[PDB]
């Protein structure tokens, strides 16, 4: 019994610092601070925040991981957002949110966990050059912006009922060898919302080992997103799906891949840009392989593979009578395909990750990027900040 006293006495501070480069996300910081049992409460709090080429991110964060002696968990979180599309490589539009969220966690056994929450977020948007998608979005919700003036303000306020499922049997963290991990995440729109819609992701990974030691393995990979309006209105245009680079389909630019958007004039105009959609397929295919000639001293540390990797994004709404004269961006069937190969390497400042890839199908429109890389690294300091 007393061992609660102890318990309820410890606390401790960490502060994290990140740096890192990507070409998905340009150069990249995350901080942090906080502290694990606040005022001996149970909660962990914290304030992090987070910085790429288009998105800066922070939070305070509650969570405690005993809500219940059985492992029900409590969480919270309150934000600021700032996304900026055009650096993402979409047609352009500034997204400034903030919001909260609360999620109950259940561990069903040993690999499987569920989820369920509620958010409220708020949305405002600014800087949308008009464009046929985007502006049909907006019709919809009862706006009827001008085609001609390149501005807007667009603000939106909803509720949701968030839900989760996910099951990991992977052998190991980094480098996994055997098993599957699966996840679903599922959002639906709660009555009081401006937005009316639902959206749902599945995301799958399986390693399987053809040779007994574990040094040759297949890896299947999938990811597949839907989600759609209720009322008559879409799915807002800033939480479509997107697909392309470094952890979807290598050899892509990324984003690049699906609908481009059509813009009204200052005569409607084809482009490049990427809108994502509403819709979207990914899969890959990757032989893991023992990594030649290195010995095996740092084995484990590196990993080399050869990918055929594939996918599509699509906007299930687009009407492509109306718009017979600019490409069917409904068409599901446009899967764009790419070959690589790849090397991961545990190396002494971080996680690095190397891909050369081809895309030998590719789309009017679609942008290349075959070389693609990733680094990044944390560092964690603790201190004690007890109630003793």
């Amino acid at each position: 019994g007393e061992n609660l006293y102890f318990q309820h006495m410890r606390n401790t501070g960490s502060f994290n610092f990140g740096i890192g480069y990507g070409t998905e996300s340009g150069v990249s910081f995350q901080a942090g601070v906080q502290q694990d049992n606040w005022l001996g409460t149970g909660y962990a709090v914290g304030i992090n925040g987070t910085k790429n080429d288009y998105q800066t991110y922070a939070e305070l964060s509650v969570t405690n991981p005993y809500f219940t002696v059985d492992g029900v968990s409590l969480g919270g979180r309150l934000f600021y957002n700032d996304f900026q599309a055009d650096d993402a490589d979409l047609s352009d539009y500034t997204n400034k949110s903030y919001g909260t969220d609360v999620t109950l966690g259940f561990p069903i056994n040993e690999y499987n966990s569920l989820r369920a929450g509620l958010g409220y977020v708020h949305n405002s948007l600014s800087n949308m050059q008009p464009q046929v998608a985007m502006w049909r979005y907006l019709y919809s919700m009862g706006e009827h912006p001008s085609t001609s003036d390149q501005d807007n303000s667009f603000k939106t306020d909803d509720f949701t009922f968030n839900y989760g499922w996910t099951y990991n049997k992977l052998d190991r963290g980094y480098f996994p060898t055997d098993g599957s991990r699966v996840n679903l995440t599922g959002k639906v729109t709660i009555p009081g919302s401006d937005n009316e819609y639902y959206k749902v992701t599945l995301d799958t990974a399986t390693y399987v080992p053809i040779d007994d030691d574990h040094k040759w393995v297949v890896l299947g990979r999938t990811r597949w997103g839907y989600g759609d309006g209720l009322g008559g209105k879409e799915m807002p245009f800033y939480e479509n799906f997107y697909a392309g680079g470094s952890s979807t389909v290598r050899g892509f630019q990324s984003n690049t891949i699906g609908p481009k958007a059509v813009y009204f004039p200052h005569d409607l105009s084809k482009s490049d840009d990427a809108v994502g959609g509403n819709a979207m397929a990914v899969a890959s295919l990757e032989f893991i392989t023992p990594t030649p000639f290195i010995s095996d001293k740092y084995a484990n540390s590196v990993r080399t593979s050869f990918f055929w990797d594939m996918g599509t994004v699509w906007d299930t709404n687009w009407d492509s009578s109306q718009y017979s004269g600019y490409p069917d961006y409904s068409d599901p069937s446009n899967i764009r395909m790419s070959a690589g190969i790849a090397l991961q390497w545990m190396s002494p400042l971080g996680p690095l990750v190397f891909s050369y890839a081809q895309p030998f199908k590719k789309y009017d429109g679609d942008k290349a990027e075959q070389f693609q890389f990733n680094i990044g690294k944390t560092w964690m300091e603790n201190v004690a900040l007890d109630f003793s």
